[PDB]
């Protein structure tokens, strides 16, 4: 019997009107916690946001698209629960206009595009962003970020910021975006389907 805990905590987000951010929240505990996200005590409830679980519910997604201004600017707030106990953690969204961006606020210069390869195949998803620092390349797939270590071996980040897939299966295809983030904020590229034949 372990109270919950967060293993990946949410942190605060600058993003553009009119484009996406997220927020990545999951926990463990004994037994498995269960995590879901509200604003100030009511839960979240828009068109526009939406919650992907995974982690058998021990882990979810915040996702906002479109980004309004002020509107969406809020804390947002994450709590993991089980039958031991509950714990809560909060990060807060800051929406700026594409005018009010400083000159270091992440960019992507050449986003992903449609792949189709055959399965065992290697495939590789481009992405070039720009800003000051310089931005970290963030890979999303179906609104939930590409994680490496769960794929082992197949699936890295390369030097250049593209995601490499070895070997592929029909698991990786889906819509792939490329988040470059830094000081400054977070901006999301357009989509960009991966098919595997
Ligand atoms: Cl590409
Ligand atoms: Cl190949
Ligand atoms: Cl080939």
């Amino acid at each position: 019997e372990e109270p919950p805990r967060f293993i990946k905590e949410p942190k605060d987000q600058i993003g553009v009107s009119g484009g996406v951010a997220s927020f990545v929240c999951q926990a463990t505990g004994d037994p498995k916690p269960r995590v879901t996200w509200n604003k100030k005590g009511k839960k979240v409830n828009s068109q526009r946001f939406e919650t992907i679980e995974f982690d058998e519910s021990a882990g979810a997604v915040l996702r906002i698209q479109p980004l309004r201004t002020p509107r969406d600017e809020n804390v947002y707030e994450c709590v993991a629960q089980n039958s031991v106990g509950e714990i809560t953690v909060h990060a807060k969204l800051t929406v700026l206009r594409e005018d009010q961006l400083p000159s270091g606020f992440p960019n992507i210069d050449m986003g992903p595009q449609l792949k189709v390869v055959e399965r065992t195949r290697t495939a590789t998803m481009l992405c070039a962003a720009s800003g000051n620092p310089d931005p970290e390349i963030t890979w999303f797939k179906d609104f939930l970020p590409v994680d490496p270590s769960a794929s082992n071996g197949r699936i890295k980040q390369l030097r250049s910021g593209a995601l490499q897939i070895e070997s592929s299966e029909e698991t990786d295809q889906g819509k792939y975006e490329c988040v470059a983030t830094n000081s400054a904020g977070v901006r999301y590229s357009s989509p960009a389907n991966l098919y595997v034949r």
